[PDB]
Parts: structure tokens; sequence; C-alpha cells
């Protein structure tokens, strides 16, 4: 069978589906005393189930309208990969069971680089598509390696760009890097390196965190931020793998800092909490284009834990959602209570789910509407959809392209991935909530030509969450009129000295590299300024 | 898998090798159903390492002070160095296991950090545990992620300290970088630029290489090494993913460069071809601690495809030696001692020993299995493993713990992260004068129980730079400042690179890589050069 918690529905075409409704797995690191049992996932994520709910309801609007895969269902087994490589291929293993009892012909999933690709190479073994809706790892794009994977998220590679075009653009010199220690973090701030270096930004240190880092190696990480003059913060890595690094941080009050989101914590309630915004009040981040789901909002709404036969999660999240079963009526109200299943401003990574669903459901509806001889197949001819294989629309899938709900194009480059514009937020304080409200300061346009991509409104930005001044972020403060720059032995380029200019010459100007012999006639002043 | 050394036992180990180097580099059509994948270059040197784990199982079956009651059985793949055909393989050895979603308890590989990684997220699931005899990625030493890994070859962290040791030693602060795209040459090079930036090291470039690298992703690498100042080249990559740029770079005939290789290809068959002299020559890299295994050469001499019932690949290794099939057609009459591979022209046995080393550790594991007396247990009220009824998460716990003398009388141990210290021996890349075949000269050492700065050990009259000059190459990016100049920044380019702008007129410059230039006493005024000061002004 597989995994207990499932969400279930047969169907003539079964869609496998991956999500982490739990953040993380219990902190029991066996000593291996007893014959091990399976560990249990922890700490609810009702943004995750809200995810769940997405391919729900777009595979039953797919059932519901009749030209859209007609006299044909859609059934769906969707399992909770808790943030982790082991529960996620006990999940993809129960997928490919028949492989080597319905069939699993594509898997929508997961959100984690790190368990995408794990999933990825199990799946690619057999040619299951794996369409994911969160993983945006470089790495994912190698087709050699990842043969039926395609997603509906933006590789980080402009994003990279994007933070180091915004340091720029503020003209700050000296920053900061971390990086959660996965296939995520690791080669976003490699890009990132990559590109300060380009535009003269000078990296003070690079460190690694994780969700499981000791209290020694997160002491480690909050010492050398403290030990640095750098004010701007680059973080690549996901919310439970920063939170322990940022309750430190909170606990100590280290407040001078400006961070700059990668889009896995841009919008993550386990970092924009209200108690810690004194440390990460003011953050720049990057968030992906919203898109529309009418209807998707009141399907929200109508979550019943007893009415999900099909929903094996609906229980534990009114057990969540209301510290229930203390006992349930069960005839519960679920706008009362303030969890991010409602309490959501736009639909980001919860559309790419949707836009996940529909990717499979044109690869297959491209299979079904196929004429004699125009199939993708040997000689043009088509396949059976009553016979489909998961290959089938793999190949579909490759080079896929369909309109959108909202009436735009969608399609996969040679990589199996779709390029996407970056909205950049702001954290601001609500005056009347007093939690943290992602201010829209920006945008970040990848059609544009290079060096016009970046659009910031310095006016919509709050400095440190207050503050109304672009802070000051460079190693050495700039050369006055009088001296010159000098080398500093050990430390980077863009850390200087500044010599006065010795008796003959003169600096005319700010950030001179070297002074100027006055001509034969004429001596420097009293301070070199000019003779 | 069709092709497999499979041996019934008691107790099943499980193998990973590459017996191929590669396969078919294509895009599938999917036009028609996809079919398995062919594996396409014969690993000899694999297949030496597939028969050092066979040698060791039969050692220990042989000899009755290990495991005298039991059969030690192996199920044994080929992994063409590829993902795809490790976790088929995997899959088979998790069979068993699998049904609640023959049982093999320990698994021997594989080679590629990359492989062993994906290996390790299946066999990790299940507890059974796994002893890589060549995976040295710093990634495999996370615990949380890889429950059930171990590895007889050392983590690469301070073989990548050990290369910025090197560069400061011969006092170089430009530098490039190629990695292989994978879990092992990131990891090491990202190692390296933390190292070299601690030394005052500049990085040029950084690129990345992979064996399924296209024609124009090579030119750009190659580029990139033509437009660079740097001589000196760090290379963490293995020989497949190394050799596309290296056949490339001999085929421009690019002759100045210095390469410092990982110890992936600096014993690489694929690599230390004599027709890459011009271009290979010269190079400085890192090799294992050697050992020697008793009876071994003569083992290697005694396959046969017929005879060898049990190894699958004798038939296809019979095939690739003697250049015949089973276009000529092979005579179970020929000869191993005729034709040269690298199956038996190897001149220390160091992977192949970890591999030798693999077994041993799940074999001494295993021993330590029958030896237990309740008292002596590590489980439940101190109980012992029934040895009749061994589960894989059993000799995974004893692995943890393992502690045994090893073939040379050394103690072999699991660090609390499954890894293993080990020295580095430096070699450098020479030329047999009669042969012309490329020799390893042992012209270093690397000590990792030595103090920090007092790890390095090197002979700089036994390197032959480049393959010829005995003359320590410049790699800096800017020349010295001599006396009369001073140290002066270049807006663009790193600290490393600097300008030697003129001492003025009542100043001076004592010393060589000045920063600033020293005003002369109010007797004195500057000298004709700037070096000093002369009285009367
Ligand atoms: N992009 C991240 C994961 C991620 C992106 N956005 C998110 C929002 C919430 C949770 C996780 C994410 C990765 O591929 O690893
Ligand atoms: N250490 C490399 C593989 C490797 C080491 N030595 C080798 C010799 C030959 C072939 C491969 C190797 C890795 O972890 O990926
Ligand atoms: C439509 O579906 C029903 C139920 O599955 C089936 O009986 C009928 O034969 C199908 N029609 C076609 C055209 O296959
Ligand atoms: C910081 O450095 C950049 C580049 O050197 C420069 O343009 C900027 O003006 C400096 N910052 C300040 C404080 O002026
Ligand atoms: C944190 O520091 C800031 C500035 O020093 C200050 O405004 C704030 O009140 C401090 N927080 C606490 C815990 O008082
Ligand atoms: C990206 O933004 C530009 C301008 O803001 C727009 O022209 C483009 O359509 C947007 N992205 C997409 C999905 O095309
Ligand atoms: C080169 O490298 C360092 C400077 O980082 C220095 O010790 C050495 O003397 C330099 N000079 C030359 C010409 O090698
Ligand atoms: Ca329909
Ligand atoms: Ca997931
Ligand atoms: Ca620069
Ligand atoms: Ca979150
Ligand atoms: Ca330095
Ligand atoms: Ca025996
Ligand atoms: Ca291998
Ligand atoms: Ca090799």
């Amino acid at each position: 069978y597989g995994p207990d918690q499932r969400a279930q529905k047969k169907g003539d075409i079964i869609l496998g589906g991956l999500f982490p409704i739990h953040f993380g797995v219990a902190a029991k690191d066996q000593d291996l005393k007893s014959r091990p049992e399976s560990v249990e996932c922890i700490r609810y994520n009702f943004r995750g189930f809200r995810w769940l709910q997405a391919m729900i309801f777009a595979i039953e609007e797919i059932n519901s309208s009749p030209a859209l895969l007609p006299n044909l269902t859609l059934g769906y087994r969707i399992f909770d990969t808790c943030n982790t490589v082991s529960k996620a291929l006990e999940a993809t293993l129960s997928f490919v069971a028949q492989n080597k009892i319905p069939s699993t012909i594509a898997v929508v999933g997961a959100t984690g680089s790190g368990v995408s690709t794990a999933v990825a190479n199990l799946l690619g073994l057999f040619y299951i598509p794996q369409v994911s809706y969160a993983s945006s790892s470089r790495l994912l794009s190698n087709k050699n390696q990842f043969k039926s994977f395609l997603r509906t998220i933006p590789n980080d590679e402009h994003q990279a760009t994007a933070m180091a075009d915004i340091i720029e653009y503020f003209r700050w010199n000296w920053v900061g890097t971390i990086a959660a220690d996965d296939d995520y973090g690791r080669p976003g701030i490699e890009k990132f390196r990559e590109e300060a270096e380009e535009r003269d930004i000078c990296i003070d240190f690079s460190e690694l965190i994780s969700q499981y880092s000791d209290e020694e190696e997160i002491q480690h990480v909050v010492e050398v931020i403290q030990n640095s003059t750098a004010k701007v913060i680059v973080v690549f890595s996901s919310g439970p793998d920063l939170e322990p690094l940022i309750k430190e941080i909170v606990r100590r009050n280290i407040t001078g800092k400006i961070w700059l989101a990668s889009e896995a914590w841009a919008s993550s309630s386990l970092i924009a909490m209200p108690q810690y915004f004194h440390v990460v009040g003011g953050t720049i981040g990057f968030a992906l284009k919203a898109g529309q789901i009418p209807g998707f909002r009141e399907f929200l709404k109508k979550v019943h834990p007893r009415k999900s036969v099909h929903n094996g999660f609906a229980k534990e999240f009114w057990e969540e959602t209301f510290n229930c079963h203390p006992l349930c009526t069960g005839d519960e109200n679920i706008n009362s209570v303030e969890t991010p299943y409602i309490d959501y401003t736009h639909l980001r990574i919860s559309y790419n789910v949707y836009l996940a669903v529909y990717s499979i459901a044109h690869a297959l509806q491209d299979i079904y509407t196929c004429l004699p001889g125009r199939g993708l197949f040997t000689n043009g001819s088509c396949a059976d959809i009553k016979k489909v294989e998961a290959w089938q629309v793999l190949k579909h899938l490759r080079h896929l392209q369909f309109t959108n709900n909202m009436g735009e194009q969608v399609t996969f480059d040679e990589c199996g991935d779709l390029v996407g514009n970056y909205s950049i937020i702001n954290w601001h304080l609500s005056p009347e909530d007093g939690s943290i409200v992602f201010k829209e300061v920006g945008y970040y346009n990848v059609y544009a030509k290079k060096g016009e991509r970046l659009f910031i409104n310095e006016e919509k930005i709050l400095w440190s969450g207050f503050s109304r001044e672009v802070p000051f972020s460079n190693c050495s403060r700039d050369c006055l009129a009088g001296t010159r720059k000098g080398i500093i032995e050990g430390e980077p380029t863009c850390c200087f000295e500044c010599v006065e200019c010795p008796d003959g010459e003169y600096s005319d100007e700010t950030d001179a590299s070297a002074c100027n012999k006055c001509p034969d006639d004429f001596w420097s002043n009293e301070n070199h300024t000019s003779c």
C-alpha cells in the first residue's frame, strides 16, 4: 500500500503528489538499540496543506470540464514528504511499485531541491515525468541527469544575478553570504558569488547553515556576522533551514543588518514573525509573479474533517487548526482561526501546483486529440490514451506549449524550465495589524536587456523596518580630496587606506588611485586639496 | 540487471563498480518505448576493483579465522559511472525490504560521490550499511542525510587545503579552478576557494566541466584558460569528467599551464596518456596510502570466461582485452600475459586496497556479531545479534562502533561521520625515457596528523615543471614592485593585481612590494632611482 496518511481518489489516469504537510521529522537519531521504527513527522505546515489542496482543486476542476480529457477521470495519490528525502522516497517507491497497483503516469512535486533531486533519480529511471512547483536549483536543469524532470517555477540563476543587481543599485561593496547546505542554497550563493565579483562587490564572509545545525555551529555563524563590518547579508535558504540561525540572532538583538532574502524564505511564516522584527525588519526579498485561481479560495473554506474520504490530511488539519480532538464538534468555523491556510494575499507556489497539474492535463489532451499521421511517436503514430504509459506523457511534456486559464502562453524550455519575472518585496510592519506586511517595492524583468532588468522604488522601502536612509555597507569610507587609495595587505580590493598626498602632489577628486604631480612652477597646499 | 557477479552464501554483500566509464550519450527520442541504455567505455581498473571484492570474499571464505561457520555471498553490479544504472541495481538490493510500500545486509560502493549519494538515499531508508571505497565528498559526512553511509577513503576537506598549501609553498597568487559539476568537484573547489583566500591567493576563473559537456561548453572553458594570465590550474574532477576538456587543450597545444590534480584524476589512465604530455606534463597530484594484497596479482590472472561462472563480467573482460567475440573469435586457449591493459599494468593498489578494506570492514563487523554473549551486547538490555537471523541495521550499529586491525597491522576505525583519516602522497607526472609512458614520481607527502602549516612536505628537486624545466614557474597576477616603487590599486582587478607606482620626490622605498614610500629626513632628498636618500637637500 505505502504510507498511511494520504490523499487518494480513483481515476482512469493517476497523478502522484508530494507536499511538505509537515516541516520536518522527529529529533530521534536512534542509537539503533532496537529495530528502527518509522520516524514521525512534526511541525504542521498549513501553507503546504493549501498547496496539496491546489492539486485536488485543479484535478476536480479538470474532471468537471467535459472538453478537457473527455470521458476520462484524473485520480491521485498524494503523500507528505515532511521536507525529508527519506519520507519522499518511501512515497516515490509506491508510485513506481508496478514499474519493476494502478500506474502513476506523472508526479507533482516536490518542494525542496534536495527532495526533488532524490525523487527525480528514482522517477527518471522509469521515465515518469516529474513536475515540481517549487524546486528552483540550477542542478535540476541538467537533462542528462534528470531525464523526466520539469518545473512550473524558474531556475534560480537570474534570482542570484538580481541579488547582485540590487547591491550594485544601492552602491554597496561589502556583503556577507549565508546558504542552506543543500542543493538549493549552495548553487544559489555560488551564482551570486560569480555575479557580485563581476560587479566588483567584495564578500567578507560565506557561511553555511541547516535546520539540523548544532548550538556550536549556529554560535560560529552569529560570531562571524558580529565580527563583520558588512551590513548587507545575502541569504539563499528555506525557512526551516534558516529558523535556527534567526532565533539566535533575535535572542542577541543584532540589529544593524539588512537582509537580502531568496524566494524560499522571503515569504516564510517561520521567519516573518513580529517578534523577530528588530532583526528581520526591512528585509528585501523575492516573490514569484502571482497567479489567479477563481473559486479556489471558496474550495479551501469547504474543508471538513469527516467529509474528506479522499483527503486523509483533513483530520490532522482540523486538529492542528483548532487544538482539537479537548474535542471537536466538526461544525467549527475556519474563518475564525488565523493560520496561513486562508491568511494569504497572493497565490504563487499554490498557483505553480495548479499550473503543474494543468501541464500534465494538457500533455494528456495532446495524446488524446492526436490525428493519425501528426503524432510525436514512430512514423508519426499516435498513442492510445486508454493504454497511456508515463514515457508518452514525458515526450509530450518536453516541448509542451499551452494556453493558461488566465489566457497566457505557458511553455517549457529545452531544460524543462519555465521562465518568469520576480516581484521585489520589503518587510514592513502593519500599524493596525502588527503583523509583517510584504510591500512590493520593485520587480525584476528577466525578458529585459542586461542592466535594464531591475526596477526599484527606494521611496517604498523602509530600511531596518524604520530608517528612510539607504544604509552604508562599504568596507572603507571613501577617500576625500588631499588623500589617495592605499592597499591593505591581506584585505580585499574594496578595503583601502586613505594615504595623505605627499608634498608637491595633490588629490583633486574623491576615491583617487594616486596623487598627481603639480607642474614645475607650483607646489601643493597645506592639506594637498589642490595646487 | 542481466550482467552481474553473483555467488550464493549465508550472508550477501552487494557491490557497485564502474565496469564501464559511461552510458550511450544520446537524447532518447521517446518516439518508441525506451529500452535499457548501453554502457560504453570498458574500465579495466574498475574490473580490477570488482575482482578485489571477490578476492577478499574468497580469502575470508577459505580462511577459518573469519566466519568459518558462514559463507559470504555477493551480488555485484555495473554502475557505468551513472546514477540511473546504480539505482536500478540498488532497487534489487532492497527488493525484500521494499514490500512494506535474498537479503542484502551491506553494500560495497560506489565510486562517484554523485552515484554514492543516490544509492545512500535509498539504502539509508532500509538502514542497509554502505561502505564506499572511493566516494570522498564532504557531503557524505552528513549523518542526518546519510544514516547508513561509511567509507574506506578520507573526506576531501584536507586534500583541498593541501592544494592551497602547495600554492602557498611555491609562492603563486594567481590561479584558476576547474571542477566536475557534481557532488565531488563542487565541494572540493569550494573548500579550496576558502583555503586559498585565507592564504591570500586570488582565483582568476572558476569553471565547471562534465563528461557530457558540449563542443560549445568545452570551447568556452578553453577560451577562459587561454584569456587568463594564471598558469596554475586547480582541477577537482574524475578522469571521465575531465577527458573531454583535456582532449581539446591537447588539440590546441596549450603548453604553459601547470596542473594541480585531484586524487580522482592524478592517476587516471584517461588523462595520463603520452600524447597529452605537452599539455599534462609536470602535473602535481595526490595519491592515497598504498597497500599490498598477497596473492591478488595471481588471482587476477586466473580469469577465464568459461571457468569464471560466478563473474558475468569475465566474458566482456575477455572480449575487450583480446579484441574478439564469444571482430575475430576468442579461443578458450588465449593467454592473459600477452595483452597489456590497466588490469595488470598497475604499480600500487590504492582504491583496489580500499575495496579489499571495505569488504573486511563488513567481515569484521559480522565477526563481532558471533563473539557477542549477553552482556557484551549493544542492543535492548545489553542484547546481541542472532547471526543466523542477522538484519542490515544490526551490521550498521556494529560498523559505527567498529575497531579492527588491518592487513598491514594498522588500526582501522570509523569516525562519528563514518569517515577515516588518511595521509596523501604527492606525485608528479614524469615521462619514462625508454618507455615513453607517464610515470608518477612521488615528490612529496601531506601528513594530516601534523599541526596546521607543518602538514606539507615537498622536494622541489624531484619536480619537473611542465615535464621538462627545473625552474619554478611564475604565476602571480602582477610582477613584484622593486625598490623605488610602491604598490598601487587597479580599480577592477583583485588585490593580487597591482600597479608599481614610482615614488615621489623627497620619498623612497627600501623594500620590494612596499605599500607606500617613506619620507626622507629633512637633511636628505630622494635618490636618482628613489631607492634611498642623499645628503644636502
Ligand atoms: N525554491 C526552493 C524551495 C522553495 C521556494 N519557494 C518556497 C516557498 C515555501 C517553501 C519552500 C520554497 C528550492 O527549490 O529548494
Ligand atoms: N573520489 C572521487 C572518485 C575517485 C577517487 N579516485 C578515483 C580513481 C578512479 C576513478 C574515480 C575516483 C569521488 O568522490 O567522486
Ligand atoms: C465512456 O466511459 C464509460 C465509463 O468508463 C464507458 O462505459 C464508455 O464506454 C466510455 N466511452 C468511450 C467512447 O470509450
Ligand atoms: C561604495 O563603493 C562604491 C563602489 O566603490 C561607490 O560607488 C559608493 O559611492 C561607495 N559608497 C559611498 C558611501 O559613497
Ligand atoms: C534591540 O536593539 C535596538 C537598537 O539598539 C533597540 O531599539 C531595541 O529596543 C533592542 N531590543 C530590546 C530587546 O530591547
Ligand atoms: C515580465 O515583465 C515585463 C514588464 O514588466 C512584461 O513585459 C512580461 O510580460 C513579464 N513576464 C512575462 C511572463 O512575460
Ligand atoms: C608572488 O607571490 C607572492 C605575492 O602574493 C610573493 O610572496 C612572491 O614573492 C611574488 N613574487 C614572484 C615574482 O613570484
Ligand atoms: Ca474532463
Ligand atoms: Ca515536498
Ligand atoms: Ca572585480
Ligand atoms: Ca513557510
Ligand atoms: Ca585574505
Ligand atoms: Ca570463513
Ligand atoms: Ca560507481
Ligand atoms: Ca580513471
